[PDB]
């Protein structure tokens, strides 16, 4: 079983670049990280930043997450991240999605020792 600091890491960390590339980006990296598999995942954010970076946002500003819990966190500066979500083509096996590259601020729940994301709740 995918420790939960694990399964952040595959479903929400591409640091080999410095944004989104290309339009079909999202297809290639939903793919790539088995986020396609025996579904398509409907909706998942990648940071492009380093995971030093990201895991440091644990110590930055505590925000309520949206089901209410307050492990969350809002990093101070804006990062660039990527949002991959299917398109009305889109259909398993043969997943489609739009790709949105921006820069925001991330919010992610926190938890565990060492104190790490392990959700990504959404982005700002």
């Amino acid at each position: 079983k995918e420790t939960a600091a694990a399964k952040f890491e595959r479903q929400h960390m591409d640091s080999s670049t410095s944004a989104a590339s290309s339009s079909n980006y999202c297809n290639q990296m939903m793919k790539s990280r088995n986020l396609t598999k025996d579904r398509c995942k409907p909706v998942n954010t990648v940071v492009h930043e380093s995971l030093a970076d990201v895991q440091a946002v644990c110590s930055q500003k505590n925000v309520a997450c949206k089901n209410g819990q307050t492990n969350c966190y809002q990093s101070y500066s804006t990062m660039s991240i990527t949002d991959c979500r299917e398109t009305g083509s889109s259909k398993y096996p043969n997943c489609a999605y739009k790709t949105t590259q921006a820069n925001k601020h991330i919010i992610v729940a926190c938890e565990g020792n060492p104190y790490v994301p392990v959700h990504f709740d959404a982005s700002v």
